[PDB]
């Protein structure tokens, strides 16, 4: 009846994910199920624990994000797959591009992340 | 090499080899209920999707992957995400991002979800 549900749920996940990413990373566990999977700069991590942990150790202090584009589509298995392209500035590190992906699933009547992929857009020299 | 990587890599090679050579046959890696979001525009169904890709205003588009990540999901699917460069005819080289959600239907891996984005230098 207007803006697709997967586009409401998705942008709403993105929003909540990044905010939490900038205020208290040790709280990300709640948006992932136990059988989750994360890929950070080529590196894969399985299970909730190993994910939260990995994210808790990133050497950054202040981080900011600017969602430049975000695409959402429903999948055959009744899931929501999202693609994010944007930019971030980590402390006084130079502004850089990046892309992320999320696969949300409805569990306990709440949408939770099962798959997550992140990778900085490396400058070419 | 993890099995999910073998499937995904083999799929993107097949996908970009078709995309560079014969775009009109790109239907071979989609299903009728496939969905594509290109530069923000959505094309639902194999018919729409192929027609969109097939008619892009150019004779040849090359694609070079700068990096590719793959991953398996709880419900037997595979997510492939690429970041690389492409060049349409004589047009200048441009960055892009692309993600594919794969599933095995009819005993064959096919793409059900496809999102593409051009890089903003």
């Amino acid at each position: 009846g207007d803006k697709p549900i997967w586009e409401q749920i998705g942008s709403s996940f993105i929003q909540h994910y990044y905010q939490l990413f900038a205020n208290d990373r040790t709280q990300l566990g709640a948006i992932y199920i136990d059988a989750s999977c994360l890929t950070w700069e080529g590196q894969q991590f399985q299970g909730k624990a190993a994910i939260v942990e990995k994210l808790s150790s990133l050497p950054f202090q202040k981080i900011q994000h600017s969602i430049t584009a975000q695409d959402h589509q429903p999948t055959p298995d009744s899931c929501i797959i999202s693609m994010v392209v944007g930019q971030l500035k980590a402390d006084e590190d130079p502004i850089m591009g990046f892309h992320q992906m999320f696969l949300l699933k409805n569990i306990n009547d709440a949408w939770v992340c099962t798959n997550d992929m992140f990778r900085l857009a490396l400058h070419n020299f």
